[PDB]
């Protein structure tokens, strides 16, 4: 489902939609042991040979790197080279491990280009539980 998000600095890209599934109500509640589909539709404002995704889980106010299956954007539904003014659907999974504590977390997800400029940067509040 499309979710409400806060843009944290998209600069060389424009976010059209952030879709997390399954997420029938918000803030999305994520169950420990389950993985969620993330589909970010954005339009590029530049070109780039590569793209890298970095995710952080802001817990108790502290941003901590968040493990994801693939950090190479070009292996995440984006056919690189990324070209200017083209629309892409970045797709990945947000794994909620069984060991993760049951608390509120703000997930920050960004995709950067060859110069580390952000195609997109967004944050969404989530609730982790059993
Ligand atoms: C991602 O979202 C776009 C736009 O809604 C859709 O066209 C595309 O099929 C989706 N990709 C997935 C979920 O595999």
């Amino acid at each position: 489902e499309p979710v409400k998000f806060k843009d944290c600095g998209s600069w060389v890209g424009v976010i059209k939609e952030v879709n997390v599934s399954p997420c029938p109500t918000q803030p999305c509640k994520l169950h420990r042991g389950q993985s969620y589909s993330v589909n970010v539709t954005f339009t590029s404002n530049t070109q780039s040979q590569s793209s890298k995704a970095v995710v952080h889980g802001i817990v108790m106010g502290i941003p901590v790197p968040f493990p994801i299956p693939e950090s190479d954007g070009c292996k995440s539904g984006i056919r690189c080279p990324i070209e200017k003014d083209k629309t892409y659907n970045y797709v990945n999974k947000l794994p909620v491990k069984n060991e993760y504590p049951s608390i509120k977390v703000v997930v920050e997800w960004e995709l950067t280009d060859d110069k580390n400029q952000r195609f997109f940067c967004w944050q969404i509040p989530i609730e982790v539980e059993a």
